[PDB]
């Protein structure tokens, strides 16, 4: 199974769980046709650390971006080699079951190649929504349309 892409993005938490914090972290994330996962990066030796996430792309019905944070701290706010790991600001979603996996990309055109793989990759699924949520669903609602249930239907069509 070969990898389509791998990328080093920042992610928000889940927060499947009760007992979570809304946090952020740089992960790598790899995408094959069967899965996007990702994991902790070993910086020091370069390579890959412990899977901390997984996906199963048959579960996945939506991928879009998603408007920005009014008030993002230094490290999301719109030489290089340096910049492309540290800043994160070009967010999108990938929204399956357990409500929408957010992920920030450092530049736009790498977002756009990400958007773009994910939806050759899910065009293979069964049923798709026609809807989503253009904003992030931050503290407990969704901030395009007040909604609650994290699975909430989309409220905007596609
Ligand atoms: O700090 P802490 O390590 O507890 O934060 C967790 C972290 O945000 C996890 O994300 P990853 O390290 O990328 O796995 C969160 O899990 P996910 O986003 O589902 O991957 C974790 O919350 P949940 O597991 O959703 O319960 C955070 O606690
Ligand atoms: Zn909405």
């Amino acid at each position: 199974a070969a990898v389509i892409l791998e990328s080093i993005f920042l992610k928000r938490s889940q927060q499947k769980k009760k007992t979570s914090p809304l946090n952020f972290k740089k992960r790598l994330f790899l995408l094959t046709v069967h899965k996007l996962s990702y994991y902790e990066y070993d910086f020091e030796r370069g390579r890959r650390g412990s899977k901390k996430g997984s996906i199963d792309v048959e579960k996945i019905t939506c991928v879009e971006t998603v408007v920005p944070e009014k008030n993002p701290p230094p490290e999301r706010q719109i030489m290089e080699q340096i910049s492309i790991i540290e800043r994160f600001p070009y967010p999108f979603q990938v929204v399956y079951d357990e409500g929408p996996l957010y992920v920030f990309s450092p530049t736009e055109e790498l977002r756009k190649r990400w958007i773009h793989q994910l939806k050759n990759v899910i065009r293979y699924n069964s049923d798709l929504v026609q809807k989503y949520h253009p904003c992030f669903w931050i503290d407990g609602q969704y901030l395009c349309c007040s909604q609650t249930a994290k699975n909430a239907m989309g409220c905007q069509i596609l």
